[PDB]
């Protein structure tokens, strides 16, 4: 084992590189809505932002899983990075409504996760996922709820999706 | 001929002084739009600004490839300038959309004096095009693509317009 | 077609495709490698730096194509990232001659797709490749060659390696 | 009993006393072998850093393991801070080594406190080892095997060790 491998379980370990793969997917999907949403047929700016930033937060994310794994001792294992499963991602509102399924499936994931940390005494690794990945999934599953409120009031198609956008940018 | 001149061909001379020309064409054309949105039963501020812009930016392309006539020892040749099409343009998605046709119209001619160019193996000319008018020119496409689908999904008609308009000032 | 498309063959849309895909492969290599050498029992972070500025020019890379095929009106396909072929990069030479290797089958892909174009007589896309890709991939090139020289000169296992890592901090 | 004093179990109480203890011997070893760097015959000045600021370190996390007995109302019992187990340490390498092993064993001194306070439902003794001391007791160990895999590329002996040492300093 590592020099300084301590208190780690190897289904941490495995677990750790299925979220790594997981954020990644994550990731992929915001980047793909972001350049849809910068098509000339589409040429939704604020939302295309908000999805170029989503993007980045989440492969901010697997990068600290990488980190942490190296931290601990365990062995980052890469595996494919599949593409979004729809080229085109509808209106706005079918856009959110896509990343809040995304997000609350990334958060049962990483509820699973911290429930192999607890059943495996790692309090190392509970305190880092409550603290770097629940937290802010939380935010923003409330962030996104919010929108969708926000965008179903204003259109959510026509002018109103036009002005939400802007007021999104 | 001039003593500067050297792998200049007389056909590139000529097709250079038929593009001053319709850039000084298309210059008048978005100088028209601009002033007929300062009608006081037009009243398009937004619209007028970039109409006007767009006449100054067609002015000045047309001023590059008098310099550029110029610096190979061609002779400029100016010709009168017609009248733009239209004494009255419609509304802000029409306007538009012959800004678009027209855009696509000296992007086809600039992409035929490209091909004068490469065939009579003047890389100098070519590079001209490539960097000074051909990528801006995808730019203006795209920028006006956009344009009109938000006018669309804002408008096009009524309170839309008026809104797009002031994001457009 | 998109309202914007002129001069933009199928070939070439699908080419962009693959390059875009190609670049983020190269992006996932080089985050592999960067994490990689953050391993406690590999330690280099001077290569780790490397390669982390390495993954995002290629991610910056392929968002620019990205952004150019919504430019000229085709439409971004994305396909699954393929993993990297190691998940342990060994030396810090072996590394650096996988990249050197890497680097050379973008080079040659990007040369392909600079065919395509030319046979397609679509300057527009030649003048990209040639000035946002070819450029900065000779001197990319360039930069790893010279590196492999160095690291070979240095060490290069060692001293030499953990003499050069620093400098390359 | 305190009047501050709830939820605060005796066994919780007797082994943070025991860290406290522990945390100020680690600083002892820490500091035996700053001034073991010093030696005339050793000359080691990164090294002497290095563990002149680790001692302090512990020591921190001693009085904060001091105020926390306060802050919850247990009643501070301190003990003979040990002698450190050697007169000299040896190498550099050899000295990481030992360190390595120090900080796993306080490593494992906490969680096993940690193991305590969860079976006595005290989170907020949990919290603390948490995030005052886990946290970093991991990044201590993750550098430390860093140093040892880097000393050992560089040396470990001869000119090695002295140009680690530089970069130490
Ligand atoms: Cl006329
Ligand atoms: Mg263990
Ligand atoms: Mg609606
Ligand atoms: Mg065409
Ligand atoms: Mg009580």
């Amino acid at each position: 084992a590592s020099q300084v491998r301590q208190n780690y379980h190897e289904d941490c370990e495995a677990s750790i590189n299925k979220q790594i793969n997981m954020e990644l997917y994550a990731s992929y999907v915001y980047l793909s809505m972001a350049y849809y949403f910068e098509r000339d047929d589409v040429a939704l700016p604020g939302f295309a932002k908000f999805f170029k930033e989503s993007s980045d937060e989440e492969r901010e994310h697997a990068q600290t899983f990488m980190k942490y794994q190296n931290k601990r001792g365990g062995r980052i294992v890469l595996q494919q990075i599949a593409a979004p499963s729809m080229r085109e991602w509808g209106t706005g509102l079918e856009a959110l409504q896509a990343a809040l399924d995304l997000e609350k499936q990334v958060n049962q994931s990483l509820l699973e996760l911290h429930s192999t940390a607890s059943g495996n005494n790692d309090p190392h690794l509970t305190k880092l996922l409550e603290d770097e990945y629940l937290e802010e999934q939380v935010d923003s599953i409330k962030k996104i709820g919010d929108m969708i409120t926000k965008l179903k009031r204003a259109g959510p198609t026509g002018l109103g999706e036009y002005m939400f956008d802007k007021e999104l940018n």
